[PDB]
């Protein structure tokens, strides 16, 4: 078997610039030239000296009808989910999007582990870190409570393709998809 990662999440989120730091080693500069993501991206790590994974690249989440992706086969084979959210912006849209994502999954497949990226810290200081995650931490599991989905795990990472974090959080993914 080969397990599956997704990186979902709105647009601008940061999701092909991760891809790309993580995977191609492009440089965060370099990321700027990424245009927008139309199609799904799939990108495979083959015979890995630690596992291979499919990286699944998504466009950002909108409102546009297009029931083409048949979404159960790929929660069904999905791994990991991995929805990012861009810290330095507004996010009631992003976790209102998270809610459905996540639940629309464990609705498949409840052995996917999720993983929400509070993405582009650099931006901020060292404590409105700490507050944005609380925040963000805080109305997820709110919102899974309303729900009666308490039992769903989610677990936030603050990341930065401008140093380290982005690769120890993608590290901790990868690690609990390996048996
Ligand atoms: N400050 C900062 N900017 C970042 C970071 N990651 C990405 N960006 C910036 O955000 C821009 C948008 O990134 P992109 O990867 O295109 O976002 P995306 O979710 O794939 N967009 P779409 O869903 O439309 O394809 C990038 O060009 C880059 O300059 C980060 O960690 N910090
Ligand atoms: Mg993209």
């Amino acid at each position: 078997v080969k397990p599956r990662i997704l990186l979902m999440g709105l647009r601008r989120s940061g999701k092909s610039s991760i891809q790309k730091v993580v995977f191609h080693k492009m440089s965060p500069n370099e990321t700027l030239f990424l245009e927008s993501t139309n199609k799904i991206c799939r990108e495979d790590v083959s015979n890995s000296s630690f596992v291979n994974f499919q990286i699944w690249d998504f466009p950002g989440q909108i409102d546009f009808f297009d029931p083409t992706f048949d979404y159960e086969m790929i929660f069904r084979g999905t791994g990991a989910l991995i929805f990012v959210i861009d810290s330095q912006d507004d996010y009631m849209e992003a976790l209102a999007r998270l809610h459905l994502t996540v639940t629309r999954a464990y609705k498949v497949n409840t052995d996917i582990n999720f993983e929400v990226f509070i993405h582009k810290v650099d931006g901020l200081s060292d404590d409105h870190k700490i507050e944005t995650q609380r925040d963000i931490h805080q109305r997820a599991n709110d919102d899974l409570a309303d729900a009666g989905l308490e039992k769903i795990h989610l677990s936030f990472y603050l990341t930065s393709i401008y140093d380290h974090s982005i690769f120890e959080a993608f590290s901790k993914v990868v690690q609990k998809l390996i048996p």
